[PDB]
C-alpha cells in the first residue's frame, strides 16, 4: 500500500535533481539508474512488468547508492518517493 502524498518540497532536495534527470532521460549517476523495477512485494499497485522503473537520490556522504530512491510509474506524474528501501512508499507531489 502507498503511504499517502507528499509534497516534492517536502523531500530531501535530491529528491529534485533525480526527477529533473527523469526528465531529461538522463545521463544519470548510476549507470543502473533507469532499471525496471518489479513490485516484487506488491507494494505498489499491481501492474505489468515494465511499468516501474527506479532512480537513485543521492544521500550525502553515502558511499553506497543509500536507501533514497524515486520509482516512476508510466503513468502522466506517478511518482513514487521510498526513504527507507523500498519497505515504504509515498506519491510524490510536483505542484508543491
Amino acid at each position: 500500500d502507498v503511504s499517502g502524498t507528499v509534497c516534492l518540497s517536502a523531500l530531501p532536495p535530491e529528491a529534485t535533481d533525480t526527477l529533473n534527470l527523469i526528465a531529461s532521460d538522463g545521463p544519470f549517476p548510476y549507470s543502473q539508474d533507469g532499471v525496471v523495477f518489479q513490485n516484487r512485494e506488491s507494494v505498489l499497485p499491481t501492474q505489468s512488468y515494465g511499468y516501474y522503473h527506479e532512480y537513485t537520490t543521492i544521500t550525502p556522504g553515502a558511499r553506497t547508492r543509500g536507501t533514497r530512491r524515486i520509482i516512476t510509474g508510466e503513468a502522466t506524474q506517478e511518482d513514487y518517493y521510498t526513504g527507507d528501501h523500498y519497505a515504504t512508499f509515498s506519491l510524490i507531489d510536483q505542484t508543491c
